[PDB]
């Protein structure tokens, strides 16, 4: 049972934009990500500190990236605090027409175009890397789910019947043919050290066989 939801405009708009505008900086969708992924761990740390059983679906704190060369997908999982059905629809829990406003004022007043995490709408910038993002997310709330977009206008939502998580989320990013360098581990160590050297969380890169 799969529901297809329309993007609002103002979301639909800021994709298309990070799609179709020429921008050879792609490499900081993975700053994004990471932060994002640390905001979610910083949260079920907080509600861990009067409630040790939020942390029942697994106590380890950290960020593995998870490159497939075979499959073509980089993966980044954070075991925080996930998202509940609603907030995936309510575009992955962020304020992102508010969010979306205030990052094209500013870009209109001199800001730059890599500041796009400021303003809480970070995760769309997988689209300067990615033809598919795929969410599974799993809060202490609610069942596991997995969203899915490929823009477009649309992005659909289920029920996940893979590999139970715990809690947490995981961004499966579905490479572009021409970005398969962020498969490289060389090249992901490098991104890592330049944008996420302070990272208070574990950043755990997998590799392959
Ligand atoms: O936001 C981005 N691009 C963009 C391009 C033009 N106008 C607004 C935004 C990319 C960093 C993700």
């Amino acid at each position: 049972e799969v529901e297809t939801f329309a993007f609002q405009a103002e979301i639909a708009q800021l994709m298309s934009l990070i799609i179709n505008t020429f921008y050879s900086n792609k490499e900081i969708f993975l700053r994004e990500l990471i932060s994002n992924s640390s905001d979610a761990l910083d949260k079920i740390r907080y509600e861990s500190l009067t409630d040790p059983s939020k942390l029942d679906s697994g106590k380890e704190l950290h960020i593995n990236l998870i490159p497939n060369k075979q499959d073509r997908t980089l993966t980044i999982v954070d075991t925080g605090i996930g998202m509940t059905k609603a907030d995936l629809i309510n575009n992955l829990g962020t304020i992102a027409k508010s969010g979306t406003k205030a990052f094209m004022e500013a870009l209109q007043a001199g800001a730059d175009i890599s500041m796009i995490g400021q303003f809480g709408v970070g995760f769309y910038s997988a689209y300067l890397v990615a033809e598919k993002v795929t969410v599974i997310t799993k809060h202490n709330d609610d069942e596991q789910y997995a969203w899915e977009s490929s823009a477009g206008g649309s992005f659909t939502v289920r029920t996940d019947t893979g590999e139970p998580m715990g809690r947490g989320t995981k961004v499966i990013l579905h490479l572009k043919e021409d970005q398969t360098e962020y498969l490289e581990e060389r090249r992901i160590k490098e991104i890592v050290k330049k944008h996420s050297q302070f990272i208070g969380y574990p950043i755990t890169l997998f590799v392959e066989k």
